[PDB]
């Protein structure tokens, strides 16, 4: 039932397996149709009801209820040699990379916006017991006419848990310290850390690391000009010892994310 439910269309990308365009024949509901090889799957886990998936479909399931940051995994099907999901598509949307490299560093007001939408999306996610570990400008869409962030590879993801993490799948240079040099590290603070690197990104243009040297060193750069403000929640993000960092509530309360822009306002300005 899978090649007449949805019709597909042109392959938007690839790297986490092939990604299509296409439409839900039963309405004509834009999606996104993702095909895994079962043989790169590394990693698996089980359905409340219990058959053996790819943890990306137990991850996704625990976040897809209600509305959020987050894009949708609106059902799946089993091949023989791979998986198939099928997923919300917000028209028209583009890659925040993609759209950092067209435009180069992002106005502090369309940043702050920006990050928080992240923030709400991986709040959601933290609470919905799931740890994404790959927070970066290309695991995020923007719908360019409603000014909202929406959160994508869950591919390299866990539960959430309190305890120590001693594998990680992401990408190096979005990696804290301590997983450079001890090989393990904590979810949360792990995770702020590569929200500082997103944040740099979007206000530099630019990853501030890029040798594990760099990373370890955590001395931050600014090659553009930032006000004060923002470069000191930078530096809290990448503080080099975990417990240092902020947790995401101190993020959002921090004086450069005061007065945050509605996502559909923040189009307006800076999308149309
Ligand atoms: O993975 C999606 C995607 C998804 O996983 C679920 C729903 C989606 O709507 C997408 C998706 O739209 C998508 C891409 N969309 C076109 C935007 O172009 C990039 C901006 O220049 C462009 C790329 C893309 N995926 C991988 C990003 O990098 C691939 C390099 O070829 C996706």
């Amino acid at each position: 039932p899978l090649e007449s439910q949805y019709q597909v269309g042109p392959l938007l990308g690839s790297g986490f397996g092939s990604v299509y365009s296409g439409i839900r024949v039963s309405d004509n509901l834009p999606v996104a149709i993702k095909h895994v090889e079962k043989d790169r799957i590394s990693d698996w886990g089980e359905l409340p009801n219990g058959t053996r998936v790819p943890m990306e479909v137990v991850l996704l399931k625990k976040v897809s209820s209600g509305f959020s940051g987050v894009i949708r995994l609106l059902d799946w099907f089993e091949r023989p040699d791979s998986f198939v999901l099928i997923l919300e598509r917000p028209e028209p949307v583009q890659d925040l990379f993609d759209f950092i490299t067209e435009r180069g560093a992002l106005q502090e007001e369309l940043a702050r916006s920006f990050f928080w939408q992240v923030l709400e999306a991986v709040r959601h996610c933290h609470n919905c017991g799931v740890l994404h570990r790959d927070i970066k400008d290309e695991n995020i869409l923007i719908d360019l006419n409603r000014g909202e962030l929406k959160l994508i590879d869950f591919g390299s993801g866990a539960l959430l848990k309190d305890t120590v993490y001693t594998d990680f799948d992401g990408t190096r240079v979005y990696s804290p310290p301590e997983w450079i040099r001890y090989h393990r590290y904590h979810g949360r603070s792990a995770a702020v850390w590569s929200l500082g690197i997103l944040l740099y990104d979007m206000v530099c243009g630019d990853i501030p690391f890029e040798h594990d040297e760099e990373i370890i060193r955590g001395q931050v750069f600014f090659r553009q000009r930032v006000s004060s403000e923002c470069q000191h929640l930078i530096r809290w993000c990448l503080a080099l010892r975990p417990s240092d960092r902020p947790t995401f509530e101190e993020i959002q309360n921090h004086p450069w994310m005061q007065d945050v822009l509605l996502p559909q306002e923040t189009a307006e300005i800076h999308l149309h």
